[PDB]
């Protein structure tokens, strides 16, 4: 079961989830013109929605994009949960595009599906990366604000074809690297490893998203006196961590068991991470 | 006036311009995971549909796109062509989309609109450029097809980006440079210029798309005795040359007139490219 609104005249309007909602000449279709939030919904719940909202914005301003503000949203994701299972855990995901061009209105939307039994299962029993490369300079992105780093936005053709190229190879999920060979992050999710007692993850002036379950891991574990660091790290430092996670709103977090082919373990510091992000 | 046409239980089916016809859940909205080709319409034909078909059944290759085929597509064209008035200039848009996912159909449709006054203008009066770095070397996306290079995409935010930063500067357009300098492409057309008595392009092994115009004017050089050249031009190479067009499909030819502010005339080229494209 899925569910959807739209923004239509000052208020969320629920649609069924079969019935189509943007026109041809959507900007966000035609040219992936927008942004987008992944939010968590857990026992009926959005946990973690203002984190979100707030980067929606930051997203939004990096783009040009007017945005409805927060009152919209909350009216969006009340409209979509309104008769969700609160047992049974949803990804909702907050669409604005740039409509039919800057002068009418932005589309707005919220959708909401279940998280799928094959993310579940990654969260549960952890996950495969290819490491591939971006070939950006990790300092380039910083003076070049057209490439749109550090907005989440609905062009991510490229950020698709990295996971099926890694598929092709056996693997579940992928680490981009900079030319130089400094890790950035995920497709969709951040990445963090643990090594010399410090939580550790790449440095944002890179370009990437700064990553909402991240920051909440880093907050916790400041409160809990597990250091944590920026770090420029490369593979190497994949390779010979104590662990590794990908991190992200909807799947959580997610043990990295195999490098580019190469198994590692976790030294038991999952369980930890899990009891700081609940 | 506009017209569209879904591709629906192996039929061409037209819907009024302003009715939805994608869903919330479709990835060429959600992930941008789709491509296009952008077909000129004129005097109520399609004179090049064949080469953007050829060029569609590439990029479908390369997002690993199942395409519903050259008849189908044909037919979708003619459904939105059926009412066109011959005296309008079109811009018709052939998209097909990854769908719900990888084994339930992609979605493919066809949406037809007038060529704009200020293209029409620009193709009349010539473009104003700005050079905006990629971040990437010229040599990579070929050993990075994750990358998606030579893909006619629907995640063109950064497209768009560059060519709304380029506004704020006062220019109409961009080429894109490569890390080294080598000039790319435009956003959404073809750099060509004249030095030497040669009609030049940048190489395809740059990961840029290969363009129809420059491809037709290339040809129809040949066959009226002005050589041709691929050459791995600089920005330099756009200051010092005889003429610079940006090419595509439906703007055609615009002649440059300024690059990163620094006004240049065409040497009274541009007649005989207009004349070899006509
Ligand atoms: C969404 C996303 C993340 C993860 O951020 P969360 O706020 O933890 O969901 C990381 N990188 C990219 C590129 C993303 O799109
Ligand atoms: C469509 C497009 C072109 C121009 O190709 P034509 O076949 O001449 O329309 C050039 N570069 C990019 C990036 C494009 O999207
Ligand atoms: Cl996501
Ligand atoms: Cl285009």
């Amino acid at each position: 079961q899925r569910s959807v609104a739209v923004w239509r005249d000052g208020a969320a309007v629920t649609v069924p989830a079969h019935q189509p909602v943007v026109t041809a000449f959507d900007l966000g279709l035609g040219r992936g013109d927008g942004i987008f939030e992944s939010v968590a919904v857990v026992a009926g719940r959005t946990p973690h929605l203002a984190a979100h909202l707030t980067r929606l914005t930051r997203s939004a301003a990096l783009l040009g994009l007017p945005a409805p503000g927060d009152q919209a949203w909350m009216e969006m994701v009340a409209a979509v949960l309104a008769d969700w299972p609160a047992a049974l855990e949803g990804v909702c995901r907050l669409f604005l595009t740039r409509g039919l061009g800057d002068g009418t209105p932005p589309t707005a939307l919220a959708l909401l599906a279940p998280v799928p039994a094959d993310t579940l299962r990654q969260r549960a029993e952890g996950i495969s990366v290819a490491t591939l490369g971006l070939g950006v300079p990790a300092d380039f992105r910083a003076g070049a604000p057209w490439l749109l780093g550090g907005a989440k936005t609905l062009s991510y053709a490229v950020n698709m074809a990295a996971q099926r190229h890694a598929h092709d190879l056996g693997a579940d999920d992928v680490v981009f690297t900079s030319l130089e060979g400094r890790l950035l992050e995920g497709p969709t999710s951040t990445v963090v490893w643990a090594a010399g007692g410090t939580l550790h993850t790449p440095p944002v002036e890179t370009g990437i998203l700064p990553g909402t379950t991240q920051a909440r891991l880093f907050t916790a574990a400041a409160a809990d006196g597990w250091p944590t660091s920026v770090t420029p790290g490369t593979v190497d430092d994949l390779h010979a961590a104590d662990a590794v996670w990908l991190l992200s709103g909807v799947r959580g977090a997610a043990v990295v068991h195999t490098v580019d082919g190469v198994r590692r373990g976790d030294g038991d510091l999952s369980r930890r991470v899990r009891e700081l992000l609940a």
